[PDB]
């Protein structure tokens, strides 16, 4: 086995098909089903597995009961088969935390879990099942990362994590780890003003991470990652075509070097594809809250104030909740290009759905075609009434 | 590892042996089983298992209310252990979608999942478990394929596909896939007047392909497939011994290049075995609806419209519900010839059960002996009124 | 791999040590837990599993109703992890049918179910989890077999089979399987007036089978195989301590060579191994129903028809309620001797427990020390009224 | 593969990272999770696994009803995978008992089991999962074992145990097995005066192990271990620290050769890491009940009467139930140290939470970091409330 090196570009994208969902909440209804929340999709050189940080609880079991609530004891990153649901009996748990990622190097998987309370907490980072390094916080603040995959090239994984305020300047790192071990981390550079829960994917340009700046701005901070050199860049999508949740409505000059005015203290963590005319960005339908996911073709918006949509694809109906939504790929799959996917997390329950006393969510992810697909929407799928 | 190259004849049929039956309906009144439809079978070289549409509920869960419904986004195509019920736990998820096929070559497994609306359907083919190609719908009208496993020859899978109306002439594809890519695909071509659902097996002649002609025709439409030239011909089964249903009552001349008349419109997936003297056809019992199910001896039914039974053998009582039924076999088995094998869908719940919600189904599966075996009658063995 | 060889004698037995327990009814009281009947253990070079005939139901599942029947269509050989309950989502299918046996020959497995109505049942025999040769009825009566292990000797694996009456003379066949196929099968000769059930085990001196007289004995017919000659013989065992139940009170003078009278139509399946002074014999503590067990040394056992027991040792209390027992060994321990091991099944239900309308089971199972080890015993465990 | 060598010193501990929990009471509410309790974690060369005995029932079941008893016939040995809880369906039985331990020697792992009445106990010593050793009971007073893994260097893995009173002197023994076999026993020597449930580990100055004096002494017996001359000391831990539980405060002095007093016949199961300046050691936080547990740093514990705490880490906190504590490490974890390890039971239900009538526990688990990490506090997290 050897280290997976990012020596493809990405497939051109002309439509995106079904790759998968675990319909988790309908299948819970009646069914030892993990609550979870903050999914992802991640690969292994021989498999495909869901992600996502379990409560520690069934959506039946009396104690999904408060379930809304981020940071337990209980809480942990579990993976299990692609398109299966969360069980307690299928889940694997790959570490012990409330924030996390984890991605393949093409040898062995790393996973970073986050756990402690607000001002004590610590990152225990996993290499091939075994605890390998520890980070303290050094804001004292919630220390957190990206809550989907991070991506790994020559063995060297770069991964972002935050510490400080929400709401105000704080202290974001990104770390380069090898084996689980830390080679090197720096402090965060460029003109991005805040970063939260970046999603990020590699190609031979090098990585990419399209974050959340959950201070002042509605467009997104991207960080572009050189894993070779170890260093890094940030700026916002310059594109008009806003990506935030909740945010403003898209005017028709963006801005690359600030946050973008209209809504503050908020925000959804989301991704892009970043590629020149092959540019595609996920948002939700809604300005104001998680309902509904789209794709829009726009080209060169990292880099182009005026840029407009030329095609797209709806991915979930503004009628029915999304939320969380990041970027993964099979790096180990066959062919001359890297073949872009996404995940969009469907939340159920609460704080939108206040019948029920949880919250959790299930899975849809997709990946691009080079042919031009027919589109369909995809719900959650799940009747709250039933949990009633 | 070699692609399977199909070199034997089959295996002289005189009875059938039970190989398989999973009672996923007695198991799931107490078990989180899922509610599916359109089951099969299909063997890996190491690994025979059962493949199924699941609804994306279990039977107990309040969501099996309404799963008559053919085509939602909850749906998908899974595989699971001999003989063991469809489990939330033990299910493997092959793709997403309400139409499928799948194979082995041999080398790896090629899984065919459509989903989509009914007028902007597409279909993504899996290969070793990743997608590799998609097709977009042609007609624009349910893109649609076998719902039974395909069959492979030096590593090329044809799959037939129907986009189209069901109650008129619609559009059929042969498709011929290698690793998953499209090497080719033509319009169908003979005398078969409408083609719906093909059961296929192969041998040393070529791949044989039983299907459903809903349209107008009782008899069935065969399709002949040639893998290494990539193509075709179609007829009927010339025997009077009419074996789609509902269906009029046996008359003594068949037809082999048009339907036989007397009911439209409607029509079950079934299989038969092509063989010379070696000839047998499955059918329901019942000419009204899906009840009962046999096995006929008919030798040169394909090409003798003459032809009447010279043995047989129960396989559902007419009192019990049966469905669909098709064909399978395990290419890579001991031995000098290939043993004709095939699956019987016993479909309970709606709409000839409605005091329950939901519709689901177990499986059966015989395959074939050259010894003269006594006969057995192989019933779901459910009760409803358990469910109420 | 190579095909196993009988090549060591027994271990000395001077104590039973607990070997597995898996504690089937409690654990079934609150999961999905497989109704099941007619137990056995059988090992693979790797690892040891039990085995039982399913009926096609939870425990707690209303299809439990009725499960004191013996042959029905939704009956199946099982297999699971030693010490683990039978659970739906952790058996795997061996094959389908309502009587059974299985071994490994140290390459593969070979396992055989009978199924089909009283008048026409038939077996079929799988090797390496493929279905390879079957047998028809002979005599129209409920076509059976041994219900515990097989033993194999450089491939060949004897199995007994018994159809006819079980009142009166039937007709007993051996036969002598190859990977699935048969190389030889002859009528039953000797003394012996009556077989069911034969639990069998094997030693350099070939393999013994201690079987049931249902017809008129309440001694055990024996049956010894040469695998080699592929050729046996019969008899009784010798000894005045009987060991069917029911059975009259030990006498003073036993029976080689004819049934010992007072119970008539009626037995349970039994075992023991016969060894000189190695001698131990099985037997429920009643002689009226299937309640307790011990075992007993009985030197000679076979051959002395005067002989008695000089030690023993208490399995289960006679206030517990017992059932089938049988041989196994694992074949392909460590070591200069084979390590004589023996189930009991533990029934619970109906008959003698009519309040539930169920007919279940759990396991114990039992290995031979060289130690004296002191002995407890092993009750089901569960309570009856916890069902209600 | 090789046995392992214990060739490496402990890693410098700083603090302490959360490695494992499995939250079993929470999701045990509503999932089919086994009653367990005396709980510990053990490492193969290629997995780390959660260990525990059950009661033979879940918590849901009916049969937890009564689950304070100790010793049924009921209980096993069973391990699953980390972090996940132990369910019917996940939990693997090594042996039937109601004492126990397990370790891995780098080629195949041992596991024992005790079983039996109190009077006529006995161990039966498991090997690569066959039964290769048996020990009679030799004071016929409760034979019994450590309840944590054992430790293995060149193949001989030494095991601690105890038969005789609990209140007053008891026969302890060392026993020294190879795979399986008996190599050497001897009689415990040194100044402890009673011995129960040593938690043990291993590095290059030989094996380990921190015992609990249930007959008159709140400090705890420790036995050293030369696991190639296969011989031992005993002493107690001399620090004034005091570990067991209930016990009396903290004096100036503590003892290093007799028991420390004032509390009899009572204690708990508890570790300590016994190493020069690197020494830390576990506790309950009450004196009175199995409450709370922190971890302190006291310098030369073991033969420093003076010692006192410099540094510390609470694990759980006071208003939270705990229970049995023990060690273990990753002896196939890559780098030039071995990184100490521990798990604490958290005990929920009798006889502390009477409203239930079960008894189970779910289990936390640290290792050691080189870092100065902030510290959190960590629950079982069920609310009794539920259960009711
Ligand atoms: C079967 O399946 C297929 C495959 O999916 C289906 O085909 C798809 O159909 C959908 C639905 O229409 C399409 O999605 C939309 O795409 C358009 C972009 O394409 C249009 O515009 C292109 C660009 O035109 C500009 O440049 C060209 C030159 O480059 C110039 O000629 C032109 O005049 C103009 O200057 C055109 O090139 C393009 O034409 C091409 O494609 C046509 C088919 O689409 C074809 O007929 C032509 O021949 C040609 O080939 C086409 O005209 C996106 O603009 C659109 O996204 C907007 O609208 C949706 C609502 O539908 C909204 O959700 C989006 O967010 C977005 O609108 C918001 O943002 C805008 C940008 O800021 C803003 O301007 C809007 O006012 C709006 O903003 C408001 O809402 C948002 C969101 O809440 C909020 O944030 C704001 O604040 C504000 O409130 C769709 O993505 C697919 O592209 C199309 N795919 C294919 C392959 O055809 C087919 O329909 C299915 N069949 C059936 C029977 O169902
Ligand atoms: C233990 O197990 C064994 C093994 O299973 C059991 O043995 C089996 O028993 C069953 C039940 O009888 C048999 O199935 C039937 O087979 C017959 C065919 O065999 C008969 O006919 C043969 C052909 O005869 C013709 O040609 C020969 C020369 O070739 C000529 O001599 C003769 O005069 C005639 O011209 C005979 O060769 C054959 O004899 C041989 O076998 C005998 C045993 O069967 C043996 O005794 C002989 O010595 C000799 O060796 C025998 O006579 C099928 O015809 C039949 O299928 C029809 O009937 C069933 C109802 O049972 C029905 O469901 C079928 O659909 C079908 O009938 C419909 O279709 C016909 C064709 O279109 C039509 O003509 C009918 O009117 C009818 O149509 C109506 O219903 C359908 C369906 O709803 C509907 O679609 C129509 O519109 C319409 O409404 C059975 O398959 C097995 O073959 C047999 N197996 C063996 C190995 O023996 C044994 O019974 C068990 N033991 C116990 C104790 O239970
Ligand atoms: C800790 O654990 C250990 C290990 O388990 C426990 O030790 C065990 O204790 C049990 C219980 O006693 C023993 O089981 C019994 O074994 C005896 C056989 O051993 C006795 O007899 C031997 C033979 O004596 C004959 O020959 C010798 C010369 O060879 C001659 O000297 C003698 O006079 C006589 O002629 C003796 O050798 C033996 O002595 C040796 O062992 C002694 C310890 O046992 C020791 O003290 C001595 O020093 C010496 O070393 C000993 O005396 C079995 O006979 C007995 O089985 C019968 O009884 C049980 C009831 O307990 C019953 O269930 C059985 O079915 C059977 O009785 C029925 O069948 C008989 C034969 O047909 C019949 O004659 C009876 O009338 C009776 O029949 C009735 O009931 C049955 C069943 O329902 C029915 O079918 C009939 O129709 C009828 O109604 C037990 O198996 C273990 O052997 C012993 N193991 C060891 C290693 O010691 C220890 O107790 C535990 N400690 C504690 C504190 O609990
Ligand atoms: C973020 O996370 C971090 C990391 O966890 C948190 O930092 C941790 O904070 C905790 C809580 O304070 C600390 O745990 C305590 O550690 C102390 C030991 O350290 C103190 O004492 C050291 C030794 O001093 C002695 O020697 C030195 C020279 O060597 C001499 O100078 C000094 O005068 C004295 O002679 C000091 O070296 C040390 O200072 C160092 O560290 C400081 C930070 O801690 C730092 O500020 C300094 O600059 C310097 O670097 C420090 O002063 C333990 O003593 C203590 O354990 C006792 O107390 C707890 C209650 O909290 C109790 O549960 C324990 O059982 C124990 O107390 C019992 O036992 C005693 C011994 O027998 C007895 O004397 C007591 O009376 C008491 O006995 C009673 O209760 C018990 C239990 O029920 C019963 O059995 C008895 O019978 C009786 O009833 C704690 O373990 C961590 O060490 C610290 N870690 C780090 C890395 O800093 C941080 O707080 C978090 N941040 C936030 C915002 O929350
Ligand atoms: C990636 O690059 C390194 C260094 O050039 C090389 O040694 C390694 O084999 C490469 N990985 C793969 C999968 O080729
Ligand atoms: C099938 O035929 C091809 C081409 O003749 C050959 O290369 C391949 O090995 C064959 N497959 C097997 C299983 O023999
Ligand atoms: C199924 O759904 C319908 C509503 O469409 C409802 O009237 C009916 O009662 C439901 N059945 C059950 C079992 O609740
Ligand atoms: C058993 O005997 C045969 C024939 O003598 C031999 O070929 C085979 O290898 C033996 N099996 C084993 C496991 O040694
Ligand atoms: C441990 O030591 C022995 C004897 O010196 C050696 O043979 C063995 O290989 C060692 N084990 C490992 C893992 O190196
Ligand atoms: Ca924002
Ligand atoms: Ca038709
Ligand atoms: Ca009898
Ligand atoms: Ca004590």
């Amino acid at each position: 086995r050897n280290f997976n090196n990012l020596t493809k570009g990405l497939c051109t994208i002309n439509s995106w098909h079904i790759y998968g969902k675990d319909n988790a909440v309908r299948i819970g209804e009646s069914s030892d089903v993990l609550v979870t929340r903050e999914p992802y999709v991640s690969c292994d050189p021989d498999e495909c597995r869901f992600y996502a940080l379990s409560q520690g609880t069934t959506i039946r079991g009396k104690h999904s009961n408060g379930t809304i609530h981020d940071r337990s004891q209980y809480r942990a990153l579990i993976s299990w088969p692609l398109s299966s649901p969360p069980t307690v009996y299928n889940s694997r748990v790959e570490c012990i935390g409330w924030s996390s990622t984890s991605c393949h190097d093409g040898k062995s998987r790393m996973s970073i879990c986050i756990s402690g309370p607000n001002n004590n907490a610590s990152a225990v980072v996993w290499y091939n099942r075994r605890p390998v390094a520890e980070i303290n916080t050094w804001a004292r603040n919630i220390l957190r990362t990206q809550e989907s995959e991070c991506v790994c090239h020559n063995g060297v994984c770069p991964v972002v994590f935050t510490d400080g305020s929400a709401t105000g300047p704080a202290d974001t790192r990104i770390y380069y780890f090898k084996e689980g071990k830390i080679l090197k981390w720096e402090s965060l550079t460029g003109t991005a003003k805040h970063i939260e829960e970046c999603s990020c994917y590699g190609e031979r340009t090098g990585i990419t991470c399209t974050c959340k700046d959950n201070w002042q701005g509605s467009n997104r901070p991207v960080i572009q990652i050189d894993p070779v050199a170890m260093t890094h860049t940030s700026q916002y999508i310059c594109s008009p075509v806003l990506t935030d949740n909740p945010r403003p409505n898209d005017p028709n000059i963006g801005k690359c070097n600030d946050p973008y005015p209209g809504n503050n203290n908020n925000g959804v963590k989301g991704f892009s594809y970043l590629d020149g005319a092959n540019t595609w960005l996920g948002r939700t339908i809604s300005t104001a809250s998680r309902s509904g996911y789209e794709m829009l073709k726009v080209p060169n918006a990292l880099t182009d104030d005026r840029s407009k949509p030329i095609q797209g694809q709806t991915i979930v109906l503004n009628a029915d909740w999304s939320g969380y939504s990041g970027s993964f790929m099979d790096y180990w799959a066959e062919g001359d290009c890297y073949r872009a996917c996404f995940y969009v997390e469907l939340i159920r329950g609460r704080p939108k759905e206040d019948k029920v006393w949880w919250t959790s969510n299930s899975i849809v992810s997709m990946c691009s075609s080079t042919e031009f697909l027919g589109q369909w929407n995809w719900p959650d799928g799940a009747k709250i009434e039933y949990f009633l």
